[PDB]
């Protein structure tokens, strides 16, 4: 299953995202169960908006929120969920939610996927358009539902990236 | 895998549906094989029809006919083939078909997906036009496979649609 | 899982085809993980190309190149990747590409599925169109992949196709 | 304008074809509007139908329901609402229906755009099952309509088709 | 052309919307121009939002904007761009823009194209959910986008909403 | 109409392309007809392949081949066939086909629609890989059509492709 994918060739360099919610897709949250490796439906979103990116989280990882760390992957076109890409961080968002610090991470496609992101090294190599669509989106995809809520801390680089991926892959080790 | 998802958090209450195919989608009946859990292609639908809701089943029941009690969701967009939505029961539609009595429950997305379908309470809460359209797509899209065919007896309430979830929840277990 | 698909109810005559990539879709190359059964994003296709058909495997196959035999499927409407069709082989491109020998085959929907291709018995009642798209298709989709190369041998039977599977078959069968 | 696309170029063999319904659509009902040349949404269709082919009319005829003469063209992807098509008439589905005599004609594309369809000289050489969905269909989609509905009558072939066009092209010639 | 488009059969109650945008579609904000009557894309929005319903306007109206009055039309599928649909005005959200006041109004399709919406009277009638979308839509569409901007003033009715039409057809009669 | 569009604000700095295909679409090949303004379909393209950009001209010029002058878009979404977008030139990819020299424009959207593409000045910034694709699908969309013919020439800066803008528009202006 889905819960039996490594969370990288060589952490945290070389890692594999599931996905879960396509770029530019419904606003249907999808969420991977972590019992049955299933594809749930978390939550039909309120507003109006998209993610700008593919959606998912990294295996056998535990993040503060309980869930695996979660990741932003683009491509040129969308992924289908629960299917898994391998990539390589770039550059994390750090914020805080209604459960608390839970960090978006952004990763893409790895070079033997793709050479298109090859040149994207570090989180300034990242499109302004695009990190600040990133913000944005998680600035307010929550400001209709009664509960969650978003408060958005900063971009930090891909060293932090890693420093995240290793972080919560020793987490869910010791769970 | 798919088959080791619960029929319900509390049933005939609270239950998951898995979605075998969307609402408003291509004439390919997909049917998640019981053995492995995947999805496979039952056949290519004759007639020019779509499902008016997406359709699946609930999980470890077993109904007259051999397979899983039937269920219809309405959703604000379609679901992905083999995902899971939690739902609560309003209706059913009863009927008989080439096999035998093969009820089509509906259930609408539970409040902690959305708050959209709370007002709807029972069968006579779903729109008319919906109702009509189902009824009408079951009457119909059998009509150009020969050897396949369906008498619609007619919509029945929230208790009644609990009811049948319960009995084929209590056959399976016994199977 | 996807693992534990048969290669087929009764080969080579009657087989499953798991599906990879969907006909006509945008230019991402999954590739189910044999590991895991999920599916992986391969590579992100460089030409402006995509699939004439649905394009997957045979479970429980092993062809020269270490992965199951490849199949392309026509259908009416695309099909989900991760989906399974049950189809019955029709002809094979033969073609050796940058690993070595590895054909391509063609198998049409099952008449229990549709009727449609019932009249298609062997690879001469393949569209002509078609199986130039096929040929073409394999021909360019890796010329702009460094290391990656196709030469194209020809079309053969549907006696040919069915001695392929079988032959990967056993393979797989002492691995 | 649309209004301006003549019936076609050498009628009633070689035709152009005003496309206002894809194949395999949203049931949405556009129709062309003669004084602004403009789509306008006639309806929302009530049956969880699609159109088999795509469907719209050949400009500068008026049939006895006062429209321009009703066309259905399959083609290997669905056009966009408002193109033109050149084609070739092939055969025409005879009916009745709140209004009166309505046939449908069928036309493929002309050997010009493709030749795939060249093999398609009468009506018998269309496929049957396409034939029977489109059948079907028009016995149908109406059935949830109110002051709607269809008698079909039957096929017949590309001269009465021809026959059809001539006629109707005549009866708005002098309107 | 669309721009020979009327205004309304019987305005305000009775009114036709061009349609720019569909909902829940890509980021494209198309306008008709009035010169030509062709779609041009105006920009590539920045923010990750789509509209929550189709949007357009009314031909032959003028608001202070110097544009045609906007409209909001919610169907139960997207319309294609260029399509005129016959609606009913329900409600209007107030709002002042980069260039001043620059209302949003809601008109529901017409029960001659449907009876979906004809329980819908006024604007106390719309889904709340519906309308904190739209609003919530507006506040946000052009936060990334330097020299646009929004405030919203809130919900008026349909006596409101059939008031601005009027005001607006007026003022475009003596331009 | 789409016939009466400028070529733009300040050719040729500053252009309007007319969009015919859109980028990653179906393998229809529409052509806007110079006399009713139309989208016709010139073709069903028999390769597997799409355009990678936005497919259009510029109106009110006359290339050698007796249409106006070919533009590919790059834009971050598809656009409709029918619309009009304001662009920049930035390359041009010099071609002769069956008919003779028939060179093809990249123009970017202009920075009033989007920033996205703003870097992009002269042919050298273009991602390698899109001319890459460009060039390659030139080289074989037609290699299934029987007397269509491609030989690539090579990519020039953006000073060429504004002499070619220029030129097609001065011949068109005296025919
Ligand atoms: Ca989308
Ligand atoms: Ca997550
Ligand atoms: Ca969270
Ligand atoms: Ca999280
Ligand atoms: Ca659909
Ligand atoms: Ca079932
Ligand atoms: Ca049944
Ligand atoms: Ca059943
Ligand atoms: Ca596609
Ligand atoms: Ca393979
Ligand atoms: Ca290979
Ligand atoms: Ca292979
Ligand atoms: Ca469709
Ligand atoms: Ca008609
Ligand atoms: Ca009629
Ligand atoms: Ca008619
Ligand atoms: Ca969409
Ligand atoms: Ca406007
Ligand atoms: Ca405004
Ligand atoms: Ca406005
Ligand atoms: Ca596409
Ligand atoms: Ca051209
Ligand atoms: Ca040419
Ligand atoms: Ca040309
Ligand atoms: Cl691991
Ligand atoms: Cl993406
Ligand atoms: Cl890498
Ligand atoms: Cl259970
Ligand atoms: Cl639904
Ligand atoms: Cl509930
Ligand atoms: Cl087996
Ligand atoms: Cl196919
Ligand atoms: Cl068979
Ligand atoms: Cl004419
Ligand atoms: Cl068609
Ligand atoms: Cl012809
Ligand atoms: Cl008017
Ligand atoms: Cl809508
Ligand atoms: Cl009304
Ligand atoms: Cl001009
Ligand atoms: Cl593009
Ligand atoms: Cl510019
Ligand atoms: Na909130
Ligand atoms: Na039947
Ligand atoms: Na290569
Ligand atoms: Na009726
Ligand atoms: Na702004
Ligand atoms: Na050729």
């Amino acid at each position: 299953s889905l819960l039996n994918v490594p969370a990288g060739k060589d952490l945290p360099e070389d890692i594999y995202v599931v996905i879960e919610i396509p770029a530019n897709a419904d606003p249907i949250k999808y969420e991977i169960d972590k019992e049955s490796g299933a594809l749930f439906v978390d939550r039909f979103m309120s507003t109006a908006m998209f993610y700008p990116c593919n959606y998912g989280y990294i295996n056998h990882t535990l993040s503060l929120d309980g869930d695996p760390v979660d990741v932003l992957v683009p491509t040129p076109y969308p992924l289908q969920p629960g299917s898994v890409t391998r990539c390589r961080p770039v550059g994390v968002l750090k914020m805080t939610d209604e459960a608390g610090e839970d960090a978006k991470l952004v990763a893409v496609p790895h070079s033997k996927l793709s050479k298109e992101y090859d040149h994207i090294k570090d989180v300034n190599d990242l499109p302004e358009l695009l990190k600040a669509q990133i913000a944005h989106f998680f600035e307010h995809y929550k400001d209709l539902e009664k509960g969650k809520w978003v408060k958005v801390e900063g971009w930090e680089n891909a060293e932090a990236a890693k420093a995240e991926i290793v972080a919560s892959f020793e987490r869910a080790k010791n769970k």
